[PDB]
């Protein structure tokens, strides 16, 4: 199953960023924007959004490994939650570019916001699927 | 944002439930289907599905007001986990009886199966969005 | 495994309830304090505090069963998340005036913050456990 | 706040961790035993245990900064869910050579199973407290 990095670049945040991340203009963010492809189709769209100032190094060979071991190999003790919000939207033009979305005319979106020990928002990242290639599970756990 | 209930009934399983319920053919059990209307809209349909053994006692208007809050004040301190599986899946016939579907081919499902203390599968819940109207929050908790 | 009911009453919360379950003067607060005799002996303390406004009727028997259950049953969809605080104290003149202590010195407490879906908190807890008898199971889900 | 590493080698399972990380015999295990010292004491004592066929290789320093980043770099996409279990024990031999007990007789004593997303149990942890320095948070998140 293999993973394209598509985008890939360290910038000041668009205005999308900036609210999504709760960056400023003088922030350095890295962006990373994939696709995964579950043979044989590229199915998901993987966008990924960090500060630089928390991860200052990061490689395009990473990006086709992963993000969440490396992330988590730098700085693992002091993320704290992570906040997941789940919706279908419709397909936009980046996704029909990279991804193959035969009849297919909405997407499944995983956004998950991961915070640090200190309180501040540090990653967001917001994953795009193919409805058909689109399954969460979790729990859940219930009593006093 | 009302609620009907369409079916309501204590019969012995159908095979489908018998495979998500664990239950055998001589076990009664509680099917609800009802569809929440979200104004002025038809837009999700609920169908819950649980023993009567655990549950003997329940009414049309327990279903038209909180399935959980019922359950929970029965036998809440039982509960232990729930584990959730969402999905995308086709329209059925059922789905276009029943909600007002506009062009919409797809849904959000979210199936949920509640266990008990002793270890056994006492409910299952399968809970169908139109996929304007679907929307999933939670944690996640991070670190060691 | 029996539960007695040792103070029951509905009156303005003191000084320390007014900081633990952010209450004004002018809110009526529920207090049941309660001890668990897992025979032969009365081992874990349970005190709940929890606002009238929202749960205004309440008496001995619900206490003397689950107060879980019925609070779930009442307003189990409104209540949104849950914080616990789990630590080690020594034991106060309360605690040996109404648990059978024997040659101990500490205690395990567990306290625990209910919040609703509109964001108040709601309800205070504070379970005090003898060491011997505490055991605390949890997930804990990892990856990504 | 120091961290020392007292034992720290790759050997087959005892009987104790035979039956704590379900390993075989011919199992090649690492076992890390640590103290915490916040200053200026000792206080917790870590004891981890995982498979080397899954972790080949480790170092002293590695130890001396965090395991769980370091296992989470390495493997943390296949990690699936933990266990967590808290009581409270008397503390042992070992607790008193390593730690300073003052005037103690107990721990809070957390143990924590690690699993992959193929289903085996992998890692095996265990960290005591001394009562006074023992603080766990979490959620719970309730509601349907
Ligand atoms: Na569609
Ligand atoms: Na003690």
């Amino acid at each position: 199953t293999k993973t394209t990095v598509h985008k890939f670049g360290l910038e000041p945040p668009s205005e999308l960023i900036q609210k999504q991340l709760r960056a400023n203009l003088d922030d350095d963010i890295w962006e990373v924007i994939r696709s995964r492809k579950i043979d044989g189709e590229h199915v998901i769209l993987d966008k990924d959004y960090f500060f630089r100032k928390h991860v200052p190094h990061l490689t395009k060979e990473i990006c086709e490994n992963s993000i969440y071991e490396y992330i988590e190999g730098e700085l693992g003790l002091s993320i704290s939650y992570a906040q997941k919000e789940i919706v279908a939207e419709p397909c936009t033009d980046e996704d029909r570019e990279l991804l193959d979305l035969r009849g297919y005319d909405h997407m499944v979106v995983v956004r998950n916001y991961v915070f640090l020990e200190d309180t501040s928002l540090f990653q967001y990242t917001e994953s795009r699927h193919r409805l058909d290639k689109f399954r969460f599970v979790d729990f859940a756990r219930r009593g006093k």
